[PDB]
């Protein structure tokens, strides 16, 4: 069992005229959207691979934060979220992401605050994507994760890239093991 | 970057009337035997998998270690052992396989003590089996691993089944991305 | 609440033509191999008996050990090892299961160092081993048990016996309740 | 071995025409009333269980407690004592119970201090209650038991449910084996 | 995130001709009975509406208790008892109710001591009680829930009011969300 | 009252067509196999004669070891094992005896670890093998002594010796006293 | 290996016309009269008993004592004392047993001191009884016993019971084993 | 719970053409030759009574001595000793009981030390003496009691009465009950 | 005086149909099978030359080890333990060596801890293997040795080579002289 | 001057009907069989290139281990031990390899205990394996050499393979150069 730290990138956020509701989920193998039908986005490709290899993985900390490729002349927000409960639904709008215990509206382009998880140390059973997407009831999915990440950008007039978003973490395994998947 | 710990099966052993002298590569990402033409065997299939998700892993430690499905009556021997160097040969004769700096000949079903590799902790950017049964040069293979894990055993009249052997780990891991392999 | 410790035996093997890939499940109790179909081998038949008894169960040790009827020359190996998950598959050959986080290949015939469980001390809700074979996801089954403990023997040219595997434990009690198991 | 304490549920008590003397053995394996022909009653169902796993069992402490269903109209006493020796007789008579070493007659609704064995560490291999009934002279069952806890009531005009009695306890288990009863 | 204390009634009971045998399993948001097909019994009102606002749910500590609205006259124990496991069947038999690690038999008209749940810190994510009543295995059930509360009454002659119970707890939240609940199948 | 200290052979095991399941209870006075209709097998003489002098005896210590005449080629595994509670049964099955509180499989030509009784210091009036196998109750029987030590061996194809079993000890008398056993 | 501690009868001493010169060796085994022909007396049941278990003992202490069933009117003299070598013969003669560097005459029905072995702590071969009697040379005999413990009384005019007399010690073995004497 | 102590004869010894050989239990409740048939002799009527008040007793202390109402002209030994063990048979001969961990032969007149049992801290759950003769098996005895206190004198050419033997003890009781005694078969 | 550590080859066992039941006695000058008519086997021949130089001799320390010639398939155990008494007999049965204050079976081929004789510290008469095997009485043997080592295997079904056995030791001379023996 | 250590294979050994008795002399420089006639056998390949670069070597510690290929089925022992001097012969016989200051019998398939050198710190002017050969008395040869390593197995039925012996080192070098050995 081994410790481990990096900063990497999630997702590279689009504006769109349709409004974007999105969440990732924080399994110990991510790599979404695991389909199919296709489920979830983001993708640590490091964290996966890394977590491929052990058995039973605690994550002393982790954050997301956002960075801007677009002009000052873009107008529009960027809220974003941390449920740590699956029993509750999606929630629709953005107004309505507004609301949160922990939350931000950083956009579209300033430094801005990282948002952070709150602290959660206890062992995760390891799994890959496929098998995340393949989960039915909720009650089986709060086996694995600590919760889902939630993240809402409002409807603009064209399409246009305006900056990854970028998880940083440190996490620590126990347990080495290489097996298929059942 | 997060820790992890595992106790897995390797490899089954089986007895043969030709020698048997294998050898497993210790990488970052596991599961030989890759081709081709393959090469290399034994597979812990976890670490392959939650080492595809990082991008630079450090093994705490790691061995390796023999179980017995075998009976009483049956004969001969079982050596373990771990060269540090890719630019040696593969040692050829058992009986050569015998001398090394580190080893055991614990055969067939006693106990025995657990090989251990001796420490290292480097950091070792993880790449893939397909990727490192591409690589040519031992000059090459040596920027990521550790080392050869070479176990040998000597013919028997007929073949059969006789034991796992079996791999435990401490391994910690760093940087976490998942992109498609270079070719 | 009371606390025990016993020694016990876990299992007969038996070396077989065919190639034997076997795993034991610790529950709270044992007592496989519960059906139908049935599933998984090996019974502790005292601690399901007294585990019946109360409510939640904290095993302070585990340790599983190998014992030989064997004469000298037979020959194979025996591997063991302990997966703590369930999502996982059991691997499929000896050779694999040669590789493991914590491992052994004691065979067939000699002392041999003991395997032991990883610590992992936290309350587990009892249960019966046909409530455990009725579970469908391994998400379920991991409320319940620390993980499959897997064993495994290769193949050999005829039937015999070989030898007692002996489970040793410490743990410790909470909660009197005795009812009618739920369907 | 491992350590353990539980609260829980030992009888529900049912006033009744005849008189009620009754008695409960504090085996290492309870769930009474075995048989055949049966014998003794009472069980707390997660203490068999859970001692049917190891071999040998210490009992650190124990207390027996009265619980109210009742009315306050009700009228009648409640008698709660425990021998320690088998080869005394059960006493006949509620009068008789009324005296003993540590007795209570808390009735019918009141509060009421718990009765408290006296402490008696010494290691008691564990038995089943078809093996405990199994056995004849009380020379053998003194192997097994620290000593039966005895309970009565007066009789009353008819019929009807009063409350349960709760058993607590704080045990301490060695040596794991599962294997079939001899 | 906040703490919380209360003491707050539970149930009516009720006594009657058919044999009661009750349990009131404790989530984070009871309100039962939840149906349908109805099941469980018992509303701490106050728990589950400031609990439908945070997201995690621990309780310090939590006890049942016992009133009497009965005369003298009336004849009748009352068994209550706290199962810790779902996987166990309900007992049947008040005679079998009388036997618990935790027990008592108050009845009917008396002070009596309180029930007190064993310690259980643990963090227990927030349900409702139609979410909690479209569960179907146990081991999804224990997800949610330190466990269930039984209490038991054994017939009578004639049906009759006879007193509260009443639950009393303290309990600490963190982090606050007002959303929509899914839909469990 | 004295105190002393051996180390000495108890039986010695033979590989055989049928399953071997043995016990050897741990009186003050061994020198079994004793009858009749015969019970119990092994026997530590010099024990006997030497308890036979004094009148309560206390074991500090007792292990239990295995030693090899077998060549490597025999195939067989070997359980040991030591039930505490006579109120249990023999398990039948090795498959059964590899689950206990205590227990190895070193067979069958290892070194291998010992086993060792979990410590029980408290006084036992002493008996005579004739004595012991006359009792009935497994009542009675836990009086003398503190648990049965279970062996068990897996059939092999053809009979054949394989090697002893050896006890060893430190126990502690007191009260001398030379009197003809009650019938 | 274990100590030991315990009191225990050795012989009944018997009054008679002929006059009494008796010696009992201390062997790791005792119980005599051993034969044939049979020789020497007395009996620590116990002791042979349990060091017929090991095979190694020190004995860190012993004594004898007299204890009286008689009446006063009784006459008589009873001497006690401990020759340490073989070589020598047994006496003759209650008048030449009254010299020892060692020795009493308690006698016949008086508290009196207890004889005490001066200290010897070495280790010993167990052998049993039927051994020792079977040994020649009184250079052999010295390999396993510390020496013999002679007691002697005079005649009287008719034979008649008198009283025990009463070993006590402390005594240690170690190494284990129980097989057949050679 | 209480302790006590005091000083009391346990029988009268007497000579006789037989010899004599003669064991006495030490149980919590004394009280011997109980039977049918007949069995043991001695009695230490106080501490039966006082004993069959408590639940269970543990002697700290316990010796027996020889009183001589002998004129000195008597001629015989007096063996006394004690065994721990009802497995052993009761020996035969007087040359036997000559040999002991612990005995001594005053005999017949004399001062005499006072035998003395070895330390034995442990529980006893008391009985009474017809329960005790009804007992089967040594197994089932060894429950209940320390060890036989056996002692024996040998043949006479005449009767006659030659002294009283003397218990001494402390001895501390627990747990006050009075109920009546189970029916050994 | 000088003091003195060597590990030495004692014997090379050999498995046979009969059963086999050896003793070692362990004096200051080994080298049996001294006759005649033969008796004992084994011999440390450094330590008869080395040890007919001096005059008396302490040994502060000694083991005996095993170690594995035979192939997996032989089936067999193998049994060592240690009486430090000659009046009593050879046990006969490899079961009943089984039992011994010090005992192992480590059979056939494994690891397996080594026997090491419980501590003596007393001064040792030197004297030759011919002298020791004209010794009549047990108790003149006593005067020269720590007591007899005792090692068994059980027959198997046809004769073959198994492996040697291998003392160690640190002792220690004093008193120099060099003269011939007494008949 | 650089210090080093490795794990290395030595030989493979292989069961034969000829009774097998062999000797590793530990020079400086391995690689035996040097002829001739040829000698010795075994070789660390790795230790005599390194080796042939500097000029006085110092080993700090050196071991030998056994590893098993055989199934249980086999039957066998294997001794292994370590004499210091050269004056001394080989032993003949197994039986007597048996006996040593210090060995084993791990055989044939168990953990086992691994043989150490006892400890010699002293400066070892290096030589290659045609150069021992090369010697003629064993006082010339005790100049570069702590010791040969002696190892034996017993006859069995039918040729086999069994497991390669596995030595392990650390050992410090001083003094560089690189010239023509003479003759």
């Amino acid at each position: 069992g081994t410790t481990c730290s990096m900063s990497e990138i999630l997702l590279a956020v689009s504006a769109t005229t349709a409004d974007q509701i999105l969440e990732i989920p924080v399994c110990a193998g991510i790599d979404f959207p695991a389909g199919t039908p296709p489920r979830y986005i983001g993708a640590a490709k490091w964290l996966a691979a890394q977590s491929q290899m052990w058995n039973t993985i605690v994550f002393n900390s982790v954050r997301i934060t956002w960075e801007t490729f677009t002009a000052d002349t873009t107008s529009g927000y960027i809220s974003m979220a941390f449920l740590s409960d699956y029993m509750l639904s999606l929630p629709t709008g953005v107004e309505d992401v507004a609301r949160i215990v922990p939350s931000a509206t950083i956009a579209l382009k300033n430094r801005g605050p990282s948002i952070v998880m709150p602290q959660n140390r206890t062992a995760f059973r390891c799994i890959q994507a496929g098998q995340f997407a393949a989960l039915g009831s909720a009650a089986d999915k709060q086996m694995y994760s600590p919760g889902r990440f939630i993240v809402a950008i409002p409807k603009a007039s064209a399409t246009q890239a305006v900056g990854q978003i970028k998880i940083s973490y440190s996490v620590s395994y126990r347990g080495a093991a290489i097996l298929q998947p059942a």
